């Protein structure tokens, strides 16, 4: 599992995209739910800016 680092923009366009939905907006930013999130590549595949990058 990653974060959305600050690489992210608000932008929204990954929540939806996570098969298990384990995103929204958390800290400022996009955030996960890491402890849900399984490492499948989706998200850090679509992000504009591959901000599915880890804290
Ligand atoms: S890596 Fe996959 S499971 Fe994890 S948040 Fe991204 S899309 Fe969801
Ligand atoms: S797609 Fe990227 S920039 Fe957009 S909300 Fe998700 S992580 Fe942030």
């Amino acid at each position: 599992a990653y974060k959305i680092a600050d690489s992210c923009v608000s932008c929204g366009a990954c929540a939806s995209e996570c098969p298990v939905n384990a995103i929204s907006q958390g800290d400022s930013i996009f955030v996960i739910d890491a402890d849900t999130c399984i490492d499948c590549g989706n998200c850090a595949n679509v992000c504009p800016v591959g901000a599915p990058v880890q804290e």
